[PDB]
């Protein structure tokens, strides 16, 4: 009776762990495929499932961090979004913090994604006329010639600057998409996806 | 490439169908066990998953209706809740509508649950001093001596009436709990629960 409820609670935690892993892989695929509405709906589902979990493995935690990074990148141009308690932190800044916090290899792609997020953290402020906010973002983030080039753009208020087109928002998105693809490779092995795929194939 | 994405979308629909069935059984168990917070968190998860589904089988639809009934019964005393577009409809009234709409057998238990919900739809208005609202609930719902007994209580404003203790809120809850148990029996066969349970047992 008391031990029966304990078995039930354990089974529900195993099932929730599977649902989280499936939702996390489905969210990454949507980001990669540009399916914004699916991303939005899958994120809501993943967040709710997390609220119903208590124990998280290191792999599940790292996986949750990846989904948060993607969510903030997707809201990168939404400066009215507050993802941190400090209301001064921009979405792209919050993503950078996560990117630097994820337990992952620091390969060339990692640094390129990092540097593109820093450039775009400033560019989205300039592109909304928020020149004082770009200066504040710049100080919280800041590569000496790279740093001095950005400050020069902020002070002159040149919003449509050529530098921001060479290291554009699309460029940042594509490199982030390349990373997700590598991740998606590793998560196509999840239990729920594998089982569902077999059913689909069984009916083909 | 185009057919690959189609297979992926099909597999995600099969996985979502499994997640819905698991969440629906977990929600019923919490209601039965009196775990209110788990019910609240599981309901949020189930609602999000539904927003990510397009096709629903008749069994999945009937199952969704059961969960909605339970949600409204749980908010039966929350008269500030609007579950219907008509803001005049009380939560218990909305549950009664669903109870009369579910494709299920109309056994003695079915009618008893129905009659107890009708009594309590009036009793929760009286118990908040909302005597005019009890009269409006009464007209939208209304067994001639049964009907005339309730109107007599409403007009005399007797809120703590003995009739409302014989056919009490707890009594309505217990009979609804008996039904869920029968339902829970049939849903313990779901794929996710079965698989998770095996894992738990494999580690016992
Ligand atoms: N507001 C935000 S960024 N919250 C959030 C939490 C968790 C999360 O991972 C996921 F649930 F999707 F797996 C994504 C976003
Ligand atoms: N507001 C309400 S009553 N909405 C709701 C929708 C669906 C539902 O079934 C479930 F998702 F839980 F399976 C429960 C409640
Ligand atoms: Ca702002
Ligand atoms: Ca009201």
């Amino acid at each position: 009776e008391e031990e029966d409820a304990g078995l039930v609670a354990e089974a529900e935690a195993v099932a929730a762990g599977w649902m989280l892993d499936f939702l996390c892989l489905s969210l990454c695929r949507a980001f990669r495929d540009g399916r914004s509405e699916d991303f939005r709906r899958t994120r809501n589902s993943a967040e709710a499932i997390i609220h119903g979990l208590s124990s998280l493995t290191a792999c599940q935690l790292r996986t949750i961090y990846i989904c948060q990074f993607l969510t903030r990148i997707a809201a990168g141009k939404t400066l009215d979004a507050q993802f941190e308690n400090d209301e001064r932190i921009t979405p792209l800044e919050s993503a950078l913090m996560i990117w630097g916090s994820i337990e992952k290899e620091h390969d060339k792609l990692h640094e390129e994604i990092q540097n593109l997020i820093k450039i775009q953290a400033i560019a989205v402020c300039m592109e909304n006329g928020n020149f004082k906010e770009a200066e504040e973002v710049f100080e919280r983030i800041f590569h000496m010639p790279f740093k001095s080039k950005l400050l020069m753009i902020i002070s002159q208020k040149d919003t449509f600057h050529s530098f921001f087109q060479h290291f554009s928002y699309n460029h940042m998105m594509e490199k982030i998409k390349s990373y997700v693809n590598y991740v998606l490779s590793e998560k196509s092995s999840t239990f729920l996806m594998k089982a569902a795929a077999k059913v689909v194939e069984s009916k083909r």
